[PDB]
């Protein structure tokens, strides 16, 4: 509120380039605890006795490395590639989905090596032209809800600006998007944020912005001149949750009215959890109202990894043609990007 870490580890490479060396002169002037790790994909030493505790104090951890992978990862239905520029999130949203994805920490990841990254991504972007390749940037990651720490977005929606064929898009549930406002997106960046029922953010969304600081942020970057999205997701289908998300959308209206919303865009995701999901999240969120109750699910197989469960068919159609009623009765013209 915006998030500032209570614990700091640096690569000792990451001082070689002028984030690195940005992040530890801010650091060590707010006399915040700093630590070195040979890795950042190997940090050691954060405190706690209990796996909660050290689960809850990672959060609080941010780590300042050097990307060194390289490829950046399909992120469809979304955009063509992840551009990486951190990894993990302050935030506590019971259900979310990179706690149990391969490889990933519980700790904040910011990489320093931007001139290498961008790079990277300018060769996806000339490998595809003139078609239009898409970079999404919160794949792993709270990115918005970092940046006021690195301004490493912002530098990422100018890079992308002024390129001819390259598109960035992130979405966020943080409010905290003053510093991108003057941005030079050239209208080439969709700022997105997600929402959801009452229900859903009052219980499963903790250590984040509330719908009424998201709303408020979505009116800044709609009038910074930003393409607007919204992500409708975890679509979860709770006691009530046909009223819930008639609510969602209703409430949306009344808070975007007035505004242009002939290029609004959606995107709708079915809550999905994996076999180790259970365990994982019961560990961490004691008291959670989260239902992961596999038999009445359907479960997708994975490919090279293991797959998830999503609703059965019925009910997922349920929910994409509700969710589209509602689209279309308080956003006429809005275009449904998919739903998943
Ligand atoms: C991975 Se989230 C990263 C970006 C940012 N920290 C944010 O929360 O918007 C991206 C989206 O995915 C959803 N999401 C998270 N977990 C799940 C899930 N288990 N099932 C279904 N959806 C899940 C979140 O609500 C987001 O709309
Ligand atoms: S804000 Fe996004 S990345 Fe952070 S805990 Fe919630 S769903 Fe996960």
């Amino acid at each position: 509120k915006p998030f500032v870490p209570k614990l700091v580890y640096f690569e000792p490479e990451a001082l070689s380039y002028p984030l690195g060396k940005e992040l530890y002169e801010k650091f060590t002037q707010m006399g915040i605890k700093i630590r070195e790790t040979t890795s950042h994909n190997q940090v050691r030493g954060i405190p706690g006795e209990t796996e909660l505790a050290r689960y809850r104090n990672a959060k609080s951890t941010l780590v300042v490395g050097v990307r060194r992978t390289l490829k950046f990862d399909s992120s469809k239905p979304s955009a063509e590639y992840a551009i990486p520029l951190a990894t993990g999130c302050m935030g506590h949203c019971h259900y979310c989905y990179l706690q149990t994805t391969l490889g990933s920490k519980p700790y904040i990841r910011v990489y320093v090596n931007l001139d290498d990254i961008f790079a990277q991504a300018q060769k996806y972007i000339n490998e595809r032209a003139p078609e239009i390749t898409r970079f999404e940037a919160a794949s792993t990651s709270d990115i918005v809800g970092i940046d006021h720490l690195t301004h490493s977005l912002k530098k990422a929606i100018e890079f992308i600006g002024a390129t001819d064929y390259g598109r960035l898009r992130f979405v966020t549930k943080y409010e905290h998007v003053d510093h991108l406002l003057d941005a030079r997106h050239n209208g080439k960046t969709r700022f997105r944020f997600s929402i959801n029922s009452r229900y859903v953010i009052n219980h499963f969304e903790p250590g984040t912005s509330s719908f009424d600081g998201r709303l408020a942020a979505a009116r800044k970057v709609a009038g910074a001149g930003y393409k607007l999205g919204f992500v409708v997701a975890p679509i979860y289908r709770h006691e009530g949750w046909e009223r819930g998300y008639f609510e969602l959308f209703q409430e949306l209206a009344r808070q975007l009215e007035g505004m242009d919303l002939s290029d609004l865009t959606f995107e709708l995701i079915q809550h999905r959890f994996t076999k180790p999901a259970k365990r994982v999240i019961e560990q961490r969120y004691p008291k959670t109202r989260l239902d992961l109750d596999e038999t009445k699910r359907k479960y997708k197989w994975g490919r090279y990894g293991i797959g998830k469960y999503v609703y059965r068919d019925e009910e997922a159609k349920e929910l994409e043609d509700t969710m589209r009623r509602y689209i279309e009765q308080f956003f006429p013209g809005a275009y449904v990007q998919y739903f998943t």
